[PDB]
């Protein structure tokens, strides 16, 4: 029915007695009562300091809320004792109350040693408080020592939040909260913590990643665990893993570009944590976070309605200032938003009909062309609503002067659409990628898709390195290929690991797959360091590989995070050759996030 958004403080910095709250966490008890965890920071500070655990109670469903009440009392009297960053577990089946959270005494998440003593000063501990009781009284243990196999682990934290129990398949019961650990070459890997007898014992599966951080997890309509993380490495995005093993081991770990992330915790719930395997419902999937690629702003809900795979509903909770978010589903069907606005913990409910969507996602493919034409290019909706629509339309959001419009057919249940997009680039449009918004305008909620319309550039996809002066690829993927691989989150980086890597000038040549008439070089600057940015450059063009025609076009980049073009006199070639010369503040190492190749296809 009705859209509903309603938002509340819980705690404000400075007031009933600390001087600072973070790190939200939020749960249903097997009553309905809904719990409020979070970090009481005396000193302002994440672990070590000496920081409270508490909790606030709704037993009217997310209106009113009791006194702030102590979980785990933080010792600020030495020797100092630090219990933060909180994240619920409840298990439904027998109902008993779990709250993760970091037991620190001398060392924070950086400095911790390996080890798993409780009585060890310098180990960052594993704690849990339990609950059998609706979350009123408390038990406290120490789990470090069952959840690290690996001696080297030297580090650990539970991602904050609220962790999972699995309802389906083999591993049904199974309760999963989500840590993230330090490896002894210091790398910041992701593990699930899990528990097959109901919290009596705990246990850690095999570490997965690289540049992990604060990661969540959720059952999928077939039982198979998504793993959704924060990315250490800066990339912009949230990456991503699947599990078919029930938390124990997760696949290969990938960026995914449908989730812009600033490096900030965020949540990834079922809609319908009840519903049987296989259902619709059950492969809805609400998912909120700092939607800005660079800062802890416009808060985002997104529904995805395919296991998330694709996410066609979005719509922004907070413009302003947005960093921890975890969602959780209400009782009444509704949804409970505990997030970090910046003055401490707020609390926020929505409704399905707030997010104002439509669960039929739709494909439109990218597109190649040369400035001039005139292509169309159909869409397929997936309507997975179920429910008939007369009138849909579609609105592009496209460059100011293409000529665009879209259609589709009737939306139908449980049928696909077709519809279609025909675009006209004009003449003398700046060769480029662009990405166009769309956007299926319905009665019954949006839905939106992007897809890139590439003008006058070469396929990277039939592109090769020919030669490059120098790459690193021991301590971290600086691959040269890089530069050609779709990614402006990847790049190329020459070596820098060992002391007698080359500085200045530095070399990448592509081969086209063949020969094209060319006309310019795109750039794009490293995006997530500012030390190895290109500034004097010459390129060159060759058709044999082996003769180098030029400098054909030369000059200097800027600073600009976005591509920057080196256009020159129209040219039949194999090979593009760029050269830098120099360092935009002098540094030895160049990186290069993409290269793009102006020409005719
Ligand atoms: O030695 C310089 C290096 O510094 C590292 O911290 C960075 O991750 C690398 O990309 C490289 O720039
Ligand atoms: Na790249």
């Amino acid at each position: 029915g009705e859209p509903l958004y309603t938002e509340q403080d819980l705690a404000v910095n400075g007031r009933e007695g600390f001087p600072n709250y973070r790190i939200p966490a939020l749960t249903v008890t097997p009553d309905g009562d809904l719990l409020a965890s979070y970090d009481g920071r005396p000193t302002g500070i994440d672990a070590p300091g000496p920081n409270s655990i508490l909790q606030r109670r709704s037993t009217d469903g997310g209106r009113t809320w009791g006194e702030q009440q102590v979980v785990s009392a933080g010792q600020t009297t030495a020797p100092i004792k630090g219990f933060s960053d909180p994240s619920y577990l409840v298990d439904r089946e027998t109902g008993t109350i779990f709250n993760f959270h970091v037991y620190s005494q001398r060392q924070g998440f950086a400095g911790s040693r390996p080890g798993t003593d409780p009585a060890d000063p310098n180990v960052l501990h594993a704690n849990v408080a339990t609950s059998t009781d609706g979350g009123l009284t408390w038990s406290h243990r120490t789990i470090t020592a069952d959840i690290t196999p690996d001696p080297g682990w030297r580090s650990r934290f539970a991602a904050s939040g609220e962790g999972i129990q699995l309802r389906y398949g083999p591993h049904a019961g199974r309760l999963i909260q989500q840590y993230t650990i330090i490896n002894a070459a210091g790398a910041f890997q992701a593990v699930s913590v899990y528990s097959d007898d109901h919290g009596r014992t705990w246990r850690a599966g095999e570490a997965v990643g690289v540049g992990m951080d604060a990661n969540k997890t959720v059952e999928l309509s077939d039982g198979r665990v998504l793993l959704n993380s924060r990315d250490s490495a800066r990339s912009g995005y949230r990456k991503v893993a699947v599990s078919t093993d029930g938390g124990h081991s997760y696949g290969p770990v990938t960026i995914d570009r449908d989730l812009p992330d600033p490096t900030n915790n965020a949540s990834i719930i079922r809609a319908f944590p009840d519903a049987p395997a296989g259902s619709a419902r059950a492969k809805v999937l609400l998912f909120s976070n700092a939607a800005s690629q660079t800062s802890r702003s416009q808060g985002t809900i997104r529904m995805s309605c395919d296991d998330g795979q694709t996410w066609p509903v979005s719509k922004v909770f907070q413009p302003g200032s947005m960093s921890y978010s975890t969602l959780t589903a209400l009782p009444d069907g509704t949804y409970g938003l505990l997030y970090e606005p910046g003055t401490g913990i707020r609390y926020a409910n929505f409704n399905l009909a707030w997010l104002g969507g439509i669960c039929a996602p739709f494909t439109i493919p990218d597109v190649a062309l040369e400035p001039g034409q005139q292509v169309t290019v159909p869409v397929a909706v997936t309507n997975q609503s179920g429910i008939a629509v007369p009138k849909p339309s579609l609105q592009l959001d496209a460059s100011p002067d293409w000529q665009v419009q879209g259609s589709v057919e009737p939306l139908m249940p449980g049928r696909q659409a077709k519809g279609q997009v025909t675009i006209t680039v004009p003449a003398g449009t700046t060769p480029g990628r662009y990405r166009v918004g769309a956007t299926l305008r319905t009665s019954a909620g949006n839905a939106s898709t992007t897809f890139t319309v590439t003008v006058g550039l070469l396929d990277q996809a039939r592109m090769s390195i020919a030669d490059v002066d120098s790459e690193e690829t021991a301590r971290e993927d600086g691959r040269a290929s890089n530069v050609i691989d779709g990614n402006p989150s990847t790049f190329w980086h020459t070596e820098w690991s060992r002391a007698d890597a080359p500085g200045y000038p530095h070399r990448i040549s592509l081969d086209l797959g063949g020969t094209h008439t060319i006309s310019g070089l795109q750039y794009t600057r490293r995006q997530n360091s500012a030390n190895e940015q290109v500034a004097d450059y010459e390129i060159y063009t060759s058709l044999n590989g082996t003769t180098w025609d030029g400098p054909v076009a030369s000059g200097r980049f800027t600073t600009s995070l976005a591509p920057q073009r080196a256009v020159f006199p129209a040219r039949d070639a194999r090979y593009i050759r760029l050269v830098a010369l120099s360092e935009q503040t002098g540094h030895k190492y160049a990186a290069v996030a993409e290269l793009e190749v102006e020409g005719q296809r």
